């Protein structure tokens, strides 16, 4: 009901931007289409889909969570401008193994990792 | 005055712990030692600490900001407990470099990485 329209509207909005966005600016991006959908709906929304991996989290340096829809389902990691929110759909396979391979040496399990490279993109670097 | 006190109680009080802890965590184990510290304040410090690199930080999964100060001064990430916050200073040149490479290809300027492992070690597997 209201979840899978809401849920469509989200992801929609995503679409549209080809830069990570905090939930705050997504939710005003869909209030400025006509939208009902509060805020925390809006948060809740893209929580659940970040679970399900229809789309990228990452925190930005003030430690505020933003989001993108990326065009692979593949494995990926990213290259984000701290400015704009620009972002490289990048892959290290040499990382992907170390990283294996330091948790397999200590014994964990359930092994997850983070991995995110940020800059400022050339256009943002003349501001 | 208030403020190198405060200082060097958070820092000694980091030291007594080998896993990351929440700031939560943190100013619970100062008002334990009779400290007068308030949690916003353990927070400011921590935050300050960190920028100043003598402590570092990391998000958990449910996006909470833990801590630790670590042995070495070298510049390195870390292989994390999710449940007890146990963790492993790692270095990785390869990822360094790919690191380096990605950046410095898209033209993107003050690079700065985050990189982290997440697993759950053999004394929390077994709960
Ligand atoms: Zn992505
Ligand atoms: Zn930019
Ligand atoms: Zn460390
Ligand atoms: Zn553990």
């Amino acid at each position: 009901g209201r979840a899978t329209r809401q849920r469509a509207a989200v992801s929609a909005a995503l679409q549209e931007v080809e830069e990570f966005r905090s939930a705050q600016e997504l939710h005003d991006m869909l209030k400025h289409k006509g939208d009902a959908v509060g805020l925390t709906t809006v948060y809740r929304t893209l929580q659940s889909l970040a679970d399900a991996g229809e789309v990228d989290v990452l925190r930005t340096a003030e430690g505020e969570s933003v989001y993108r829809r990326c065009s692979t389902g593949d494995h990926h990691h990213h290259l984000v401008c701290r400015a704009c929110g620009k972002a490289v759909e990048v892959e290290g396979p040499a990382v992907e193994k170390w990283a294996e391979a330091i948790a397999a040496e200590h014994g964990y399990v359930n092994v997850a990792h983070t991995v995110e490279i940020f800059g400022t993109c050339a256009d943002c670097a003349g501001a």
